[PDB]
């Protein structure tokens, strides 16, 4: 069979060979048409409509074009096309444990539902990728076109999870270090997957990129770093590489982390909690699956998508009526109602199992204001956003190799201040959003006060509208002023 | 409660006036979400991934932008904010009767399930915003902005949907006619609907927009033209208006009318059919519609969007299995095999009544060929296109009306040949796609073999790759030699 | 000597051989920076500000991609890197002969000027490019890169020019014949010149077209015709190919013909003609030259550019007196009145030895009418314009070859019949535009009368202004209703 | 008498008012078509061909959209079609100043020509708009559009170059204060010229813009902060904001202060310096004005433009022969070498006093390396480049007021800890690049040698290749390891 040409808004005129054809056209691999990229992103900004199944055609492409500009510029390297097709595949399956939402679910979702179990989006995409391979005779064309389905698919899960457990890999040796990060970056996050959803989700948003992964393609090397050939930038574009981050940053500010955004998939998020007790999906045998245990099975997490939203919304059972009755009122754009941001200050980090305490700190505090309505633990949302450049604390830039100019097969190191005073001084931190239930004004103005005592409390950071919203509670406060 | 800015990728940041946030912020209009633009042509266009309810945004925002624009350059006009108001309203619920798949439904599916009843995508429309009015409170919110619920909820249908059924329109008078040209434009089809989903789908397919409605915009004006006030553009615009209409046909060319896409339209309205018996979609009262039947109650139809697709497709029941069998086969990619396409010749044009016919007539043919396998009618699919700029074989052009710069104010006409030579000389045709269900490789000789014959038989022109596909029967027609 | 990377708006980056780079800084090359690529038309769109040079990068990077993406879809071509280097080099230099505001240049000053000499856009860019590689050592440098000079630097004039006086070329043979039809198709008019200019001048003038060049690359192959090795295009292109003649013929209505760039174009020529015997360019030796002679030698011409504009516009000796204060009415924007646009019918066109003769007409006519101020021959300009689709009144889509899926190895043809009815009929026309240089109120208004008495007497086409410029002149004419 | 339309790529379709079109038409005017926006920015980034009369354009056209906006959002500001004009009219002409290359002229040619004049490029621009309206007969027809020139010349200027001597301004009083902040924001430095560069010269340099000015215009207000009425933005805005500047200094780092670009611009000041003695430019009444002198007189210094340059590169004068021989080492490509970039650390700043000193320092150190040629301080040239957030060491955003939504019209102040901590810590640092005169290999392993011992020894930033450029040197650098 032949290669199959496919135009892509983002990439222009991708080809595609006839085994990720074969790859592409299964059940597997189809459902992600059904998954938003942005999940609640869409109720927000009205051109988010994409789905996880283009952008992971473009990550595909992306690895490819990666893969092959390195052994265009170095044939030393040795790298087959059996190479760049397990890079390729790796790329385009990258995603294949998405769930309803995308990161709703993973994030959110199975977290709440599931707190006994490890479960990762990328273990769902080497799963997921297991079965697509075994449930479409898939092995047999692999070796019609030149792969060992062993090694190879051992490969491609290592691509996409990481190492299976000093060379910890088994799919290929350490001359050849540098596939595997192409398209999952565990060194330093630089990866053609953000690179791809960079402009992807840029082009939807109506935001504009300001990345150019082209310009970063043509000036990327492979030199030796300690008994590994990897990936090295150009000297002079480390700028380029903060930028970088920076822009992954802004895309979080002003688009994946959106305060309505992050509600709508909370108040989602909830709906599916009060409709996993009655929700069937099935799966293998015949056997039922909830929302939550279709993980545990890959015939029914295939048919686990978007739709679940649309099934519950639709839904005429009394069981449901309280989930049904969430994903109404976000109809009726009836939405719980933002009330702050903060952060803390100094030292101060939040940990996750903190997270469920904080509602209750907050209905706690003890403003000196007159108040309508005292306001429950129930009645407050408290969302910790963790804001970093992808490794913590760390500089990933710490972690990219250079060359320069004058040696182009010779590694080096660059630190923050041989490039600018102007960058950031710390690379990690957490903002704090505190939305309120209750809809009303006495409420909201309870909530406000409420909210800004907690802050005050707690050495917060103020928030930028305190002195509008809680006139009584930011003059007493030493700093704030 | 104040207005809302929303951000668009095509237009960027627009405003919305609360009584449109109140209108949008419905169960009827939120349903547009669920509902793709383009339907079966993400299925090959990986980008076309957008629904209605953006484009319905865009569409209202347009309108506004037209009529603001009229009104701000001749005050004569008397436009008042309540006309800007229900342009923008109707402008946003054109497609309020928008199906499942947009026009597959109107198009394909509902003409074949119930072939007695008189649907339009546009009546359809009227009867949703009808019921978004009354089963949302909204004619005293639009008298709290200065709305008359009668005459306006009539101008905004007449807008829609045309006269209701002598100056014919109720809601506003022959001095307020240019108000009827903006949503949709029934003289000629220049509207704002069709600005939007060209820049729109331009955005998503991959395909560049080469049309400037905001040119179009800066050069409209209102003149007289036989008692009633009209829109007129600029003389010397009069080319980028046959481009426009060039444009249309090229998209309908590349994209709308594209042979795979057809085909999966073909495929997916099958599957409907046989499901139809079987899919219960609950309406007013509790009574139980199906999907050919919703369109009856307008509460049913709220319910029924792309959703059904994936019901059919995760279905376990029995009784579905045929349906199912067919949409798993668009998952596996075994579609129908395109054989070919054909055109009539001299005066010859093909009647919706004949369309049944045509896959016993290809089936019938002697090839005068080495017989391999005999195929039957019921193995063929014909698809009748109608290509056209809009008003069947009349040019629209000559309904336009325009104003030259040395007297503004002064209505004139324009032939074709005060414009250029290079013109069509022809505004409508017809297409003919045939395709097999038989998608072995003797079955689709055969099919090409048929085909070829029936072309010659009908004196229809000659297939593009007939001397490759039928070299046996290509020579035996002069005219194709 | 390394390749280096450059950035273009409209490519991206694009990587240049250090031979390419060697041929780049050189005054011949470098000299096109100071040459418009529009010339008049950057008095009309601000945005068109860009020149000669960006655009030969631009062609040289295309023809690269074509011939390289052929060479990998078949090995079996032997194209060698000598031969992308040749067709690289050959698109760089296509340009070199561009004189002062471009095709202002070679298409009106020089006939004009010198009627006498035969002058080409083309042999100029040869004779510059000998000179070039004469003048700056490149022939060694070329077999340094493995060129052998003689023959390759026959092979790139004859692909910038054409046959240098059966198979006609020497630098390739027949199997190589697909190379010729790269930068300069002298067969159809499809290369890769006008796929930059197309982006490039859309991308400054501010609006879009819809051809995309890249998926004909995609869909490009070789295959044999008539003893030769030529370029195919996927048959279902067929469309996309007349699309593209389409925005060839737009680009020209809406810019490269605009009518007031036009006229801006005619000042600029009648100010260089009136300083001809005046401004002195210094040639080879230290011989003198005129802006009509700088062609006689390339050590002139290299200093010939858009510069001599400036030089009249800044003189102060009197014999530059007219010519300075054409260039100063221009600065004032005090330009030759646009009066009118007619057309002549189908099979009669009007060849340049009439044009001359054209203006005598307009002011011989006897519009019976009140018009004080009489105006003369000399008080009028007739510019004829041939609009056409590359061939005079051929179809140049009749002579380009096609393959089909069935057998991609097998070239064959299509007709107009074949793809579409809407289509153009005719493929070549004429267009006339009239200007007056008197343009005050009475010679405005008396030129318009004689102008449309005139289409009335040649029974032209009516002016689509005609009733409102001259009432009293149109009822004299049936046909114009 | 009437509008004009104009296509520009960035905006679209500008509507320019007849005074505006008056203003344009001039010489004075006119004159920006020949000037380049970037100058030697060109000569890297081929697409940077753009001029400073479409910028001019721009900046107008947005200072309109603003004043307008802010008119029409809030009419109780009283603003005016006449204050409309004026603020359109000071965008438009804010350029009028510039010299040959834009800020070369007055950023290094004149300093070093005329070091004890005081010239700015705004000053240049008040004194040409003062000539243009002179020389134009505008006042008249500022009065027939109801201007009031006597105070409205006065505005105008005063909103170029600020307060010509409580409230300083005289054009309008305090309660117009926000007109102010239009075109020039002498306070922040936020203002619409800015949104014009960064998005045409994006355009034109193939780098992707990231900053949407549209966005800040919908969330623009007027409030009342410290007696005065300014323009303040939405609270939650704040991020973008930042971002602007992170943007700005991006524009910076990749394309304005490109070190080649940088070192063209030197060469070609340095020419134009051997070149100032003997090129003539004529002024007013005859007299004879230099390149250094043609700012005394505004009839020469309309003459004076990029066409210098080209003089210079034509010429033919002995005289010349130098600065005509250093165009031609541009032409050929063979500029001074770049050795490298440094910093200093901590809090040392290098004064500009010393600047002159810092080649004798270079020239001076003594690396312990092996040398063939010695090279002196005329060798070496040093630039030293303040890049800051446009306040010095201030942070521009403590400058800004902003407004919340529960109260629109209470202006309110955010400091950057209210923000993020992933922020700028200083706004403001030097960029010290080295370059050498000398070509050849020898000199240029001889000037890195110097380069990075007088790093060493200045105790400055490890230049990021050390190692790899001089790596007999880097080791002695405990602070370096
Ligand atoms: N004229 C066009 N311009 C831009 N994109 C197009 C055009 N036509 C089709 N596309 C898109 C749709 C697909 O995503 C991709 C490939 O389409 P296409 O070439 O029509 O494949 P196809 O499979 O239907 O034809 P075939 O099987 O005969 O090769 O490009
Ligand atoms: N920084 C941004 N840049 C571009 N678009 C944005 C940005 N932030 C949000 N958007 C989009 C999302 C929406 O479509 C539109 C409005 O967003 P936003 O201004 O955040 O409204 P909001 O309703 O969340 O805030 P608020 O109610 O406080 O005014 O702009
Ligand atoms: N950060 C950038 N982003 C986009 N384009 C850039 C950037 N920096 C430079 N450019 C453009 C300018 C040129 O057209 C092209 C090449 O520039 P550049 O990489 O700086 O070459 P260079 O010759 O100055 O460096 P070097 O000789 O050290 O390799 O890219
Ligand atoms: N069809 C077009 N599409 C886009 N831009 C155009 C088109 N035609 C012209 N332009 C540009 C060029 C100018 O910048 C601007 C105005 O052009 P145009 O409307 O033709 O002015 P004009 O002065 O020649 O006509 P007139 O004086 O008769 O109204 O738009
Ligand atoms: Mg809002
Ligand atoms: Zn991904
Ligand atoms: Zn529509
Ligand atoms: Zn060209």
């Amino acid at each position: 069979d032949t290669m199959k040409v496919i135009n892509d808004p983002i990439h222009g005129h991708i080809e595609l060979h006839p085994l990720l054809v074969r790859i592409i056209d299964t059940p597997q691999f189809q459902r992600l048409r059904y998954i938003k990229q942005l999940g609640g992103g869409y109720y927000v900004f009205p051109g988010a409509s994409h789905n996880r199944f283009e952008h992971s055609l473009g990550v595909g492409y992306l690895a490819g074009c990666l893969v092959h500009a390195l052994g265009e510029k170095q044939p030393e390297l040795q790298i087959s096309e059996r190479d760049v097709l397990c890079v390729q595949i790796a790329g385009l399956c990258h995603d294949l444990g998405a769930g309803p939402f995308s990161h709703m679910f993973d994030g959110r979702f199975i977290p709440l539902a599931r707190p006994e179990v490890k479960w990762t989006h990328e273990q769902g995409s080497v799963m997921m990728f297991e079965h697509l391979i075994n449930s479409n005779g898939i092995k047999p064309v692999m070796e019609q076109y030149g792969l060992i389905p062993e090694e190879d698919i051992c490969f491609i899960k290592e691509q996409i999870v990481g190492p299976l457990e000093l060379w910890p890999y088994k799919g290929r040796p350490e001359n050849k270090s540098f596939l595997y990060e192409i398209v999952s970056n565990k060194r330093n996050g630089i990866d053609v997957d953000k690179w791809d959803y960079f402009a992807r989700d840029c082009h939807h948003l109506g935001i504009q990129n300001n990345f150019d992964y082209k310009r970063f393609i043509k000036f990327a090397r492979v030199c030796e770093v300690d008994n590994e050939l990897r990936i090295c930038a150009r000297d002079k574009e480390v700028g380029n590489l903060y930028d970088m981050f920076h822009t992954r940053n802004s895309l979080h500010r002003r688009a994946y982390q959106h305060k309505v955004g992050n509600i709508i998939d909370t108040m989602i998020t909830d709906a599916f909690l009060k409709a996993d007790d009655y929700i069937e999906i099935t799966g293998a045998g015949g056997k039922k699956y909830r929302i939550s245990t279709a993980i545990d099975d890959m015939e029914a997490y295939t048919k686990l998508t978007d739709n679940i939203f649309l099934e519950i919304l639709y839904s005429t059972d009394p069981k449901l009526k309280d989930a049904r009755e969430i994903l109404k009122q976000i109809e009726y754009r009836n939405l719980f109602k933002y009330v702050g941001e903060t952060q803390p200050t100094g030292q101060i980090k939040i940990k996750r199992e903190d997270y469920e305490s904080l509602p209750k700190e907050v209905a706690s505090a003890k403003p000196k204001v007159l108040l309508d309505v005292k306001l429950k633990a129930e009645d407050f949302i408290v969302d910790v956003i963790n804001m970093d450049y992808g490794m913590q604390e760390k500089n990933p830039i710490d972690h990219v190799s250079f060359y320069c100019k004058t040696a182009p097969n010779r590694a080096i190191r660059i630190t923050k201040n041989q490039v600018s005073q102007l960058l950031p001084e710390k690379f990690a931190e957490q903002l704090i959003r505190v939305y309120c239930k209750k809809v009303d004004r006495k409420s909201l103005y309870a909530a406000r006060q409420y909210f800004v005592q907690w802050c005050a409390d707690r050495n917060f950071t103020k928030p930028q509208d305190g002195d509008v919203i809680a006139p009584l509670i930011t003059p007493q406060k030493k700093e704030w002023n």
